[PDB]
């Protein structure tokens, strides 16, 4: 029996300039404690929560990047360079480092 899981996302996106959309992930198959997420693209991290920091986004993402619901994310205004991989990060107790992708296309139609 496996003692360990495996992370689940709301999906690959295509959205369309301008839209909001909400970016969600969730451990499965372990009782493992989760005790930080980072949520990152490749070298750059977005935002990041755990108990002694709560959420903090840096202020250059403030008005395009939200915390929540949950341990998910809400992105605004987005444009077609918001275009690419999405890395959700949970760091878990005993498990370990789990991560999960989602691809996010932002087209122009």
């Amino acid at each position: 029996m496996m003692m360990t899981g495996t992370i689940e996302t709301t999906g690959n996106i295509s959205a369309e300039k301008g839209g909001s959309i909400i970016l969600q992930c969730h451990l499965s198959s372990t009782t493992a404690q989760v005790t930080q997420v980072n949520w990152e693209q490749q070298d750059q991290l977005l935002a990041i929560c755990n108990a002694d920091l709560g959420w903090h986004i840096s202020p250059s993402f403030k008005d395009r990047v939200a915390p929540g619901p949950g341990l998910g994310l809400t992105l605004q205004s987005l444009t077609v360079n918001d275009t690419g991989e999405y890395f959700c990060i949970y760091h878990t107790y005993p498990d370990g480092t789990y991560t999960g992708r989602i691809f996010l296309e932002v087209l122009e139609s």
